[PDB]
């Protein structure tokens, strides 16, 4: 299984999560690509991958507003070629705000709708990967059993 990990991150918190996930999924024996949303193109992005792990921060309090680099890709999710592919979502957020890790349910709902198989419940963490290393590790463990 060739995994793509796609992240949108403004201060580096979801990026640290993406990086820890790359390390752990690769360690499990998978070919893994790390891609920042800033340099990604939605059109047929999932071609050649068996699983896509996507995640980003939310920025709109009362409304859901996704991370700037990720939001155009989210809007063009229909073009990625996700039908039949496995998917899991992750996010860094802050519980003081409304829509805590709101990108996770939003990506899961949109992905299901396009024929992707969402492999497990998305990771929701406050702060960066070293603030909650065990939740990151358990989620990676969940994806590895499903790949
Ligand atoms: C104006 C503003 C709005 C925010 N809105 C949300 C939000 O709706 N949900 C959430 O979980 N966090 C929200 N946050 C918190 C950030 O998502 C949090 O700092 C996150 O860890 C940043 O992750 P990143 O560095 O990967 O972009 C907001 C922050 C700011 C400044």
């Amino acid at each position: 299984s060739k995994v793509l990990i796609l992240f949108g991150s403004s201060t580096g918190n979801t990026e640290s999560i993406a990086q820890k996930l790359e390390e752990l999924v690769a360690a499990g024996g998978h070919e893994v690509t790390l891609l920042n949303a800033a340099e990604a193109s939605a059109d047929n992005l999932a071609d050649g991958y068996d699983a896509v792990l996507m995640g980003c921060s939310a920025w709109g309090m009362e409304d859901l507003e996704l991370q700037d680099d990720f939001a155009p890709l989210f809007d063009e999710m229909e073009n990625m070629g996700l039908k039949g592919k496995k998917l899991a979502a992750f996010a860094s957020g802050d519980m003081e705000y409304e829509h805590y890790c709101g990108a996770v349910p939003a990506i899961e709902e949109k992905a299901r709708g396009l024929g992707a198989e969402v492999i497990c419940e998305g990771l929701k963490i406050e702060g960066d990967a070293s603030s909650d290393p065990d939740a990151v590790s358990a989620f990676a463990e969940d994806v590895l059993k499903k790949l």
